[PDB]
């Protein structure tokens, strides 16, 4: 029995008496609102709220039965007796209460009819979660395949078919139940930690996830070397055989950026080393040398390190002199058997722990260290007595790689204000992405239904928040013999999506380098395009950057109105423009792919498909996967280089789908020097725009240049464009108002400024993309 009995306004927020207790509600922004229920008492504070003290100016009105507080497209209306809190946007209703808070800490909300509930962050069990329950507690699950409740980087969140996004901002060991136990409640439990929820509201789902990630983090924009090639085994076993890695990228001519180094570096043995940080000398004998070395082929290191330091390592008796490690509850030490031996966690919750950790990262870095790969933040083994200065472990679990990630985040701007960091980790919380933390689905195995998961996993990630999620390409757990069909098929998907980095035990090759001829010759040319198409790639960053846009979307964001999409996990867009379909089982010879309505074009085929709802059925190659572009598509491409430390857009090519079902259309492509964390905020950088308006008779281009560029941006870029279903009736060009003849032969064997290939239905435009507004008008 709870019933509302008195409330004020202090400092924006609004502070309601029950029965029960105090609850606080703040606007955290004008669609989002933090209810923290308990508010009297001394609790955790929030981890989800990149501002955790704001509170915006909010309306409140009062009536017999009700109160209502709106903060101008979110409201909360409070229902006196019985107390029940329920949300709306406009006057739609987003979510109610049912009992809400109890006791242990406990929310109970109901569920609409057909309402679907994507969220949960890591499961494989549906893209709509509803009618499942499970814990909330980050922990492996080595070697998963095509099932799994609970693994590496759950959420406490979920997003609704509503346009909502609800966050349970607890750290805490818990659990979700989405309609399970009863069919129209949605449960959130805690065993302890933060009573508060937070409800974020959209109009559509682009700008719920802008909403979202306003008051969660944004994502800065990591360096473009991340966009790049990765060599990534576990593991490279001596200094000899990195070297030889990077040579082998070399002498097989595949890019690659960054090479990245598993536990080996700090010791011979998987087991007993671990805590070292620092280099196994009679493996890894000259390393400054090795990673300048490599920094001189335009190739990074990054390293391994772990939350744990052993009792066999180097450095255990001055972790424990330093406090830097969790105690026991009687204020020992705490250490415990992991896989790789006895020993204690780091208290990065701790300014002792997060003092002596830093310092190792900040000696490291000054030694070529450019990025960092941080395993088993879960952390992998917690045991619940565990003490952290600020709570027991089952109180902070979910929240330690979070605050692992931040502790590094500010180490490494505080080292290195000038460079973005990297930062690369299997365990985090709700606004981690503020952070930097770039994660990946952990120790997969190597099935097909291992990659036929990955999408499922990367769209319930990108959806609540980080845009940079990714796989070990190839698969990384167990095996005895490569699947080489498995194989090409998992790195061929690796193309279209965040991060190209395949990882596997190296008793199997990850490495495309070394796989023999045939896939070889599938895999580099894809490899290349992937580096030619950074111009794409690196926009859509910089849109996830200032929106939360993610990089891959559902296929669900092309009609709204149509909740059945919300369960394709098989189709997805990487970006704008790109509808691709992985193919996650071996021999398949065709896909239906179940293309928006509209017109599409075959990537790799040029081939023109207009729909009006029915899927489309490609057929299948070993040297591809298929891959639409939508028409009115602006694909942007630069020459591929071996490293973006070589990156230039000098020259430019760029491809235009046309199609008269689409009479305006926009691209942009974002350039800055790829390395300058306050390249956006200070407008040091060269925004491209363009724009299609394709009418009957005509067909207009007008390009663009904004921002105030950066230190070698070229003045001058050789642009090609190719125009894609070109109508064959375009007489004339002009360029800012000056007519040129289009030619109808020898397009692909003359210098030519305007030629059209009949044969390919292609026209091709060349010219100088200056800083100037710049128009091109074809014209029948
Ligand atoms: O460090 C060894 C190894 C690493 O290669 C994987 O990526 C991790 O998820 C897991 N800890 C196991
Ligand atoms: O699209 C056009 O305008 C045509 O096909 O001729």
């Amino acid at each position: 029995a709870v019933f509302y009995k008195e409330h004020k306004l202090r400092n924006d927020g609004l502070v309601i008496t029950t029965n029960q207790g105090n609850i606080r509600l703040q606007f955290k922004s004008e669609a989002a609102i933090e209810v923290l229920y308990r508010a009297d008492s001394k609790q955790l504070p929030s981890f989800a709220l990149a501002q955790p003290e704001s509170a915006i100016k909010a309306q409140l009105t009062e009536t017999e039965n009700h109160l209502q507080f709106s903060g101008g497209t979110l409201t909360a209306r409070i229902q006196k007796r019985p107390f029940a809190i329920s949300y709306y946007r406009d006057s739609e209703l987003l979510l109610a209460e049912e009992s809400g808070f109890q006791v242990k800490i406990n929310f109970r909300f109901y569920l609409s009819p057909g309402e679907k509930i994507l969220g949960g962050g890591q499961r494989i069990l549906g893209m709509d979660r509803r009618g499942q329950r499970f814990p909330l507690y980050n922990r492996a699950h080595y070697g998963y395949s095509d099932h799994s409740g609970q693994m590496y980087f759950g959420l406490p969140a979920i997003m609704s078919s509503k346009q909502y996004i609800l966050v349970f901002d607890n750290s805490a060991s818990g659990a979700m139940d989405i309609g399970k136990t009863e069919s129209d409640i949605l449960q959130l439990e805690a065993k302890s930690g933060r009573s508060a929820y937070i409800l974020v509201a959209g109009n559509s789902y682009p700008s719920l996830i802008e909403n979202f990630t306003q008051v969660t983090g944004r994502q800065p924009l990591p360096p473009r070397w991340a966009l790049g090639s990765f060599a990534s085994r576990f593991g490279y076993r001596s200094e000899a055989e990195t070297r030889a890695t990077v040579q082998k990228y070399k002498t097989e001519d595949f890019p690659l950026d960054t090479i990245v180094l598993d536990l080996y570096w700090f010791g011979k043995d998987i087991k007993g080393h671990m805590g070292n940080l620092d280099w196994d000398k009679e493996n890894f004998p000259t390393p400054l040398d090795m990673m300048a070395d490599f920094k001189q082929q335009g190739v990074k290191t990054v390293l391994i390190t772990e939350p744990f330091v052993l009792t066999s390592s180097k450095r255990w008796d001055d972790a424990v002199k330093a406090k830097a490690l969790a105690k026991d509850p009687q204020g020992q030490p705490k250490a415990f058997e992991l896989y790789f031996g006895n020993g204690g966690i780091i208290d990065v919750f701790s300014k002792e722990g997060s003092r002596w950790f830093s310092s190792i990262y900040k000696d490291l870095s000054k030694q070529g260290v450019a990025g960092w790969w941080g395993d088993l933040g879960e952390p992998e083994m917690h045991p619940e007595d565990t003490q952290h200065a600020i709570g027991d472990a089952d109180t902070v679990h979910n929240a330690y790689g979070h605050r692992w990630a931040e502790m590094l985040y500010q180490q490494q701007l505080d080292q290195f204000p000038e460079l973005r960091p990297f930062i690369m980790m299997r365990a985090g919380f709700v606004g981690s992405q503020r952070y930097g933390m770039i994660p990946w689905t952990g120790d997969v195995s190597r099935t097909w239904g291992g990659l036929a998961s990955q999408v499922e996993l990367a769209l319930q990630m990108s959806l609540l928040g980080f845009g940079y999620i990714h796989s070990d390409l190839g698969g990384f757990a167990d095996g005895e013999t490569l699947d080489k069909e498995m194989y090409i098929r998992w790195l061929q998907y690796g193309v279209f999506q965040p991060v190209y980095r395949p990882h596997g035990q190296d008793h199997i090759p990850s490495e495309p380098v070394f796989q023999d001829e045939e896939t070889k010759a599938i895999l580099r040319p894809l490899v290349k395009l992937r580096y030619r198409m950074l111009p794409y790639i690196y926009t859509a960053a910089y849109q996830n950057t200032l929106t939360g846009m993610p990089l891959m979307r559902p296929l669900f964001f092309s009609d709204e109105k149509n909740p059945a999409l919300i369960d394709n996990k098989t189709s997805y867009f990487w970006g704008d423009s790109l509808l691709v379909t992985p193919i996650t089982q071996a021999g398949v010879e065709s896909v239906s792919i179940p293309a928006p309505k509209g017109v599409w074009f075959d990537f790799w085929k040029d081939t023109r498909y207009q729909t009006d709802g029915a899927p489309l059925t490609l057929p299948t190659d070993l040297h591809t996967i298929p891959v639409l572009v939508k028409a009115g598509a602006f694909m942007p491409y630069v020459p591929a280089v071996s490293t973006t430390e070589d990156y230039r857009s000098d020259s430019l090519e760029i491809h235009y789908y046309a199609d008269a079902s689409v009479p305006l259309a926009q691209g942009e492509i974002f350039e800055d020097d790829g390395k300058d964390p306050n390249s956006i905020k200070r407008n040091q950088f060269d925004l491209l725009t363009l724009q299609a308006t394709h009418t009957d008779n005509q067909l207009h281009f007008q390009l663009a240049r904004t921002g105030k560029g950066y230190r070698g941006m070229p003045e001058r870029r050789a642009t090609t464009l190719v125009i894609h279903n070109a109508s064959d009736q375009y007489q004339h060009l002009d360029i800012n108002g000056k007519t040129i003849a289009i030619a109808q032969a020898d397009c692909a064997s003359t210098p030519a400024l305007a030629c059209y290939d009949q044969e390919r239905r292609q026209l091709q435009l060349v010219f100088t993309w200056g800083r100037e507004a710049l128009n091109l008008r074809l014209h029948k």
